[PDB]
């Protein structure tokens, strides 16, 4: 129908602290959950199935991420490093050594041939998958980098930080192309390309999130009704039934909201802290929902729309 009816279907246990990041693989087989445990979990996408622990981070994760294959794993640690991961072998195949304080958010581009990261150290990073060597170091920020996501062609970088701007890089020569967002504050909490690379989805401190024409650097949509005061929280466009934006919230439930007309159209209610990450899966028309330390669990919800 024109609404989603998200109903929970599974609650994932086994984290022992916060949450902080939830990620579909791209054949839509697994969720990835990372924690201030110092913990990647793998589950059944379908079924919540625990599948394995994959572990070697010294301090907490704040994320984590999947290559294009779905075969390999990234993660950013408080111990200031990022690991690539074997899904398979659950082996750490490089430790990716330079940013000189937590590393807060990561991603692969579209070709899985480098990782971008952003730290509390104000810098966003570009490493090789194949070597772990750090390619470039973007002086980006002036306070810690909140995101950091590719473009679907590979040929962008946006990046958030507390220091209220958006930034949009040329990955090749790793120089600004535009500051797309330019205030003091708020804070810019979350940032990532739309589909078709076209849109950047930004969330700022203020209870806000904004969908803005990148080539423009025009706001064409803004969504509210949440609480987001405090913590880095993801959205998401969800794209398999109806077209709808995805965020979780400091009141403890995930909003849905439609794209186009900005009303939310849903509220999951099961959480029992913040909901700091949402995903949607590629192909069905699923959510996972990850909490902080009062909840420690991950929902999966599923919609006929
Ligand atoms: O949000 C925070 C930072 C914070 C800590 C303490 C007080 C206020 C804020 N931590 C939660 C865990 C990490 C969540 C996260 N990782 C990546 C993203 C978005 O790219 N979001």
């Amino acid at each position: 129908g024109s609404k989603p009816n998200y109903a929970l279907k599974f609650t994932l246990a086994g984290h022992t602290k916060a949450v902080s990041s939830v990620k579909f693989s791209p054949n839509g087989e697994w969720l990835a959950s990372s924690s201030a445990d110092k913990l990647i979990k793998i589950w059944g996408a379908y079924d919540g199935k625990f599948e394995k622990t994959i572990s070697g981070h010294k301090l907490g994760i704040s994320d984590v991420a999947w290559s294009s294959d779905s075969n390999l794993l990234v993660s950013a640690s408080d111990d200031k490093t990022l690991k690539i991961w074997d899904v398979s072998s659950g082996k750490c195949l490089k430790t990716l050594k330079g940013h000189s304080n937590y590393v807060f958010c990561c991603n692969f581009n579209p070709q899985s041939n480098l990782i971008v990261s952003g730290s509390f150290d104000e810098s966003v990073r570009i490493w090789d998958v194949k070597t772990g060597k750090c390619l470039k170091t973007l002086p980006a920020h002036s306070d810690p980098v909140s995101a950091v996501h590719f473009n679907r062609d590979g040929s962008l970088i946006v990046s958030s930080s507390y220091d209220g701007l958006c930034r949009i890089w040329d990955t090749a020569s790793g120089q600004c192309l535009k500051t797309l967002i330019d205030d003091d504050n708020p804070p810019v909490s979350f940032v990532k390309f739309s589909p078709n690379g076209k849109y950047i989805l930004a969330a700022t401190l203020d209870n806000t999130l904004k969908l803005w024409d990148y080539s423009k650097g025009k706001c064409l949509k803004t969504y509210t009704g949440h609480k987001n005061e405090k913590y880095c929280i993801f959205a998401n466009f969800s794209v398999t039934g109806g077209k709808w934006i995805v965020s979780g919230s400091e009141d403890n439930l995930v909003y849905i909201w439609n794209l186009q007309t900005k009303e939310i159209v849903q509220k999951l209610q099961g959480h029992t802290d913040v909901v700091i990450s949402t995903a949607c899966h590629p192909t069905e028309n699923i959510i996972a929902s990850a909490a902080l330390e009062n909840d420690k669990t991950i929902k999966l919800w599923k919609s006929d729309c």
